[PDB]
């Protein structure tokens, strides 16, 4: 093998300016990195300009460099959708043309219809909202009437709520396996339907370690199956388990915060293992650019960046970094939704003695999967062609 550990780094929703389908999304102007290196005046990433982001765009703080430490360039979504899973299974070597839904204005009627209809109970509230929001709302109804609080975020999914004195834990599962099974559906389809247990009373109500979530698998075998397949370590940092719904993954690390995402990645690299591990910094997208907060997106880019010199020390030789996105998640843009962007790639060894060049733009992200399959000799992706000859 070319490479004994390769470090996957997914920055959640860190786009690298609109893609050329964008305005079928309504993205037209969307430019994630771009706008926030604007609001902060010059974002201050140099260990990412040290990298070669500048050598890919240059924008407000971040210029070209001479000699990048490695290789450069963006990568263009091939997919249908903008989402979460879409983004991720892509990367991994699928193609996915069906993609998932986000509801901003709450469910059709006709999904809640049929909840309805097959468990026997009311459904209430039918809108987007934080955890704390909808119960201070609906929690004591909820209690009074029996009925079930059916939410949604910002992202693609449906979430029911019901106190665990009044709905059996049980039964709040079982409802929750039903609205998985409607859902797999192109009208309605959500990414995951997660199961929101709460006790307490009325002015005091806290959502219970009772959570439970019903992903979908990827939609065909990933790099990640084969690797697996063939007994090769697959660590899966934060959200990367749940968003493949453990589909080839040997070890799932959980993490708190995008500066815990990085301890474990460091925790990865202190550990003897061949094969990938694979990090989500979710923070970006879930707490700054659904939020349209550029000032906290642009604080946890920096905060990111000033972690980076300690991977960059404890890599080998025979390690590779990679480091991109799945998608734009631009924080001045209208609305909650993702928006269509490239996404950054950088692809770093301490090998690269003489630094990196440009790569050609990469056509969809399976290109990711396809390198990291050809390196260790698996079988290769439906789509996706492999950069890996050219480091
Ligand atoms: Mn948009
Ligand atoms: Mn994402
Ligand atoms: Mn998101």
């Amino acid at each position: 093998n070319k490479y004994k550990r390769i470090f996957l780094v997914v920055m959640d929703s860190v786009g690298i300016g609109e893609a050329p389908d964008a305005e079928q999304f309504g993205d037209l102007g969307s430019d994630t990195i771009g706008h926030i290196a604007e609001h902060m005046n010059g974002l201050q990433m140099p260990n990412m300009v040290k990298l070669g982001l500048g050598n890919i765009r240059e924008m407000k703080g971040i210029s070209k460099v001479e000699k990048p430490l490695g290789y450069y360039t963006k990568m263009q979504e091939k997919s249908t959708g903008k989402d979460q899973m879409t983004g991720h299974w892509e990367i991994m070597g699928l193609y996915i043309d069906t993609p998932f839904q986000v509801f901003p204005e709450g469910f059709p009627k006709e999904l809640l219809d049929e909840l309805e209809e097959k468990t026997g109970r009311k459904i209430i509230g039918n809108k987007p909202a934080s955890g704390t929001e909808i119960l201070d709302e609906l929690g004591q109804e909820q209690m009074e009437t029996g009925s079930l609080i059916v939410y949604t975020s910002a992202d693609s999914v449906l979430q029911i709520a019901a106190h665990e004195e009044v709905v059996p834990l049980d039964e709040l599962y079982k409802i929750c396996k039903i609205a998985r099974e409607l859902t797999l559906d192109e009208k309605y389809m959500v990414g995951r339907v997660i199961a929101r247990p709460f006790v307490g009373e009325p002015g005091n109500f806290t959502r219970t370690p009772n959570r439970h979530d019903y992903a979908l698998k990827p939609f065909g075998r990933t790099v990640m199956n084969e690797l697996k397949d063939s007994d090769y370590d697959v660590i899966a940092i934060g959200k990367i388990s749940d968003i493949y719904d453990g589909e080839g993954v040997t070890e799932s690390l959980r993490t708190k915060s995008n500066m815990d995402g990085m301890d474990k990645l460091v925790d990865t690299l202190n550990m003897d293992f061949t094969g990938l591990s694979f990090l989500n910094l979710v923070d970006f997208d879930a707490l700054f650019g659904h939020r349209r907060d550029p000032q906290g997106y642009g604080e946890a880019l920096q905060e990111y960046d000033a972690r980076l010199p300690e991977v960059f020390a404890k890599l080998k030789e025979d390690d590779l970094l990679l480091i991109t996105a799945d998608h734009g998640n631009d924080p001045i843009h209208p609305g909650t939704d993702h928006t269509r962007e490239y996404v950054p790639l950088l692809a770093y060894s301490p090998s690269m003695k003489e630094g990196g060049q440009e790569l050609p733009l990469r056509q969809t992200f399976a290109d990711i999967g396809a390198t990291v399959a050809e390196n260790f000799g698996v079988k290769m992706p439906e789509y996706g062609t492999s950069f890996l000859n050219e480091l």
